[PDB]
């Protein structure tokens, strides 16, 4: 089984599983079912930015979505990291469509992690930033149905030629180098992503989300998860 | 005016205006009386890091300060910084001596601002490091008895040629630009500081700090603040 | 006298003090007569871009402006800067109009500059971005008819209300800290600025041009520098 | 296939195959033979830097190599990487030791890309910076007799326990992510790489090198490239 942390931008309530009754984004900590949910008003064909944060002094893990001139939804869960995922890690993003679905087009991602140790100025730091993804994006391990340059656009699910999103698809876009994400003698370790979303529907109920993820390297999409499992788990428990 | 919200890295124990018996770093907001404190095992003579981080999603202000392998100690303090501070303000780094001295030698100092408004990709930033002072530093702003230069330092408190601190004795360096630190429109709001010192007292008995604060512009040393105020304080209220 | 060097975008040919019979683009160190220029197709009402660069290893200054779907105009010329500028200087951005005019609009600036000395993990160096200007930039020294804020952008030179460039017009924008552009110990000193622009004239003739400057720190509009002097220059020799 | 682009810091003059006479630093486009060499005056046993950079508006690649307070080695050649290299690269160092010997460690290394395309703002970048090596360094692909975590530092060559280095022996360490180091639509495509290493030879006869270098992503060691071939070339051609 992969080892998953997730921001999720949840578009489709399945009550079902736990999910709160309104699209919402939440922390979800090895399970579908989020740690912590913040109720999101969902802006159909609009561009938005999630922001997610964490450090090892204050171990909070924050996620904010905005749109501009529209009010945040902020989600923050306390987890200790070094505890939850492996020293080594890929991180990523991945989306899903089910019975509804929307089109889950990255415009751009930036991602920073450091590691600043004991003996100062000695600090470790991998940084990338992508304000547009080409035809062959080397650098990205596509998994599923995600591809890239269409519009200089990421595409985490099929969308058809004339612009229409497809249901059942699921996609994933992992960035190929592993990232130190913590080490034992780290005196503050840090990470930042920020990455700018399109989602439109159709259909009168978008379906199914994004996520941001942190994985182990040799994670891949789980039979199974389109819809409601974000292509990140197995099953809903 | 002024208003300063500061880290502090108290060497000496002034029981008598609430500090702990004992060395210790603290978050002061608008008060030498520390919110929140943490033992400190101060290394005399040896050069140690200060690491202080915030942003306005936890709005936490925390601090990490060690010693090249050695325990580190830390502080944090649940603040939100649009209530305390105005916009714009000024950073610095301040220390003084009293009856009793050490050497407040500052090795090297950056920080960094980050606004993120609510329109995507509209950031501004600031960002400066300094591995080495000059004679003629001419973007910070000495104040008191702080020099630069020697030895490519910044000596934040009297010190004689011959390597000897002296007593009663206050300076204070603040970076020449304006910071922007809050903004109504930003999504996320954060700033990161790091600083090396080496705080060396010719006797077992060092007095007085160390701090990393941050003001209004135009704050000037309050008289009568050598010693146990810091250089920050007009009184111990 | 102030010490200028400085990279123009003229759109006004004053073939009379040297200027090319085009639109272009050019190097100045100290003189209005360009020492290099480049034909330029400035694309009216468009934003274009302007990036900067220098390093003394090469000691070379290079620019190049482009426009999106536009080929880009480029200029470098040989100068060691070290023999031309003080070691402090103050970088900024000016702009003027005279019998013709256009709007001098900056929507976003930044700038970086890095000192890296001898003994190498000792580098100085400053960073500042501007993706947004508000009303009260208090980071900026605004002189002449500049002003911050209208759509979040900074007006180098005065517009009506209505949006009408105005003739006669001359302002800089310069940061507010001194930069240390370049010191005898360090082995590589390098510095890179980027702006966006949106020049747009009513008039037949767009004039007279936006020029990303570096001085002595105490620079001031000269007298008579509105038209082609560029707010720059006090003469045309 | 290879196509390699190297910044070579020789230390042992084959003169046969177009070497100086005395320990060197060259520009290597494709063959050993250096395109352009600099003397060179080598430190045995003391840590030095060396500072590569390109930008694609002059298409110059420049490298300095210096000690602390020692005059530094600096090479030019005027190249156009896109008509060189692929559009996507890996970058690394490299090391050998033929019959006489060295030690080839590196203390650090960091190296930043950035392609700012025609869009204004659209910029790509990737930065790592590696002050420490741990003993899994899973984002390094070890070639040959590298290795890491010994002291927290790379070892490109074979070092016995003792601290004494190997003869016949050759390594590279290659970052995990391919780097896209230009594209037909940027404006400007840059980077730059400093690392800082120790060479050491337990007699005065140090041979062979440490090599900077940009190879197509799936360069791996020729076959007899130990010696002489600083682990780059299959042959002296
Ligand atoms: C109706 O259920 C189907 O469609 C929804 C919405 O697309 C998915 O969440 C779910 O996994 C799938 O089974
Ligand atoms: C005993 O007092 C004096 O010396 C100590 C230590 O330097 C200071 O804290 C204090 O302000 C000053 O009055
Ligand atoms: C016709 O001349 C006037 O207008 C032009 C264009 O605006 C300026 O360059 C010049 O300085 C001013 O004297
Ligand atoms: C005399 O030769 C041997 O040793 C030198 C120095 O190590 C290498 O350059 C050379 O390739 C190898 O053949
Ligand atoms: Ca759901
Ligand atoms: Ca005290
Ligand atoms: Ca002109
Ligand atoms: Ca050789
Ligand atoms: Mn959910
Ligand atoms: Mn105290
Ligand atoms: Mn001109
Ligand atoms: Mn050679």
């Amino acid at each position: 089984a992969d080892t998953i942390v997730a921001v999720e931008l949840d578009t489709y309530p399945n009550t079902d599983i736990g999910d709160p009754s309104y699209p919402h984004i939440g922390i979800d900590i090895k399970s579908v079912r989020s740690k912590k949910t913040a109720k999101w008003n969902m802006q159909n064909g609009k561009v938005g930015t999630a922001h997610i944060i964490y450090n090892s002094v204050d171990k909070r893990l924050s996620a904010v979505v905005s749109y501009p001139n529209a009010d945040s939804a902020t989600v923050s869960y306390d987890v200790d990291l070094d505890n939850v995922l492996p020293e080594w890690v890929r991180v990523g993003l991945s989306a899903s469509t089910g019975l509804y679905k929307e089109t889950n087009t990255i415009l751009s991602w930036s991602f920073t992690s450091k590691l600043k140790s004991n003996s100062t100025h000695e600090t470790n730091a991998l940084h990338f930033m992508f304000n547009q993804f080409s035809k062959d994006q080397k650098d990205l391990i596509l998994q599923g149905d995600a591809t890239t340059g269409t519009d200089g656009n990421l595409e985490l699910t099929r969308v058809s030629s004339n612009g229409s999103p497809q249901g059942s698809s699921v996609g994933r876009a992992l960035f190929y180098a592993p990232v130190h994400i913590w080490e034992s003698s780290a005196v503050v370790a840090s990470f930042e992503a920020t990455f700018t979303f399109l989602i439109k529907s159709p259909d009168s109920h978008p379906a199914d989300g994004i996520a941001f993820f942190i994985s182990n390297i040799d994670s891949s999409i789980p039979s199974g998860s389109t819809g409601r499992l974000l292509g990140l788990f197995p099953d809903a428990n």
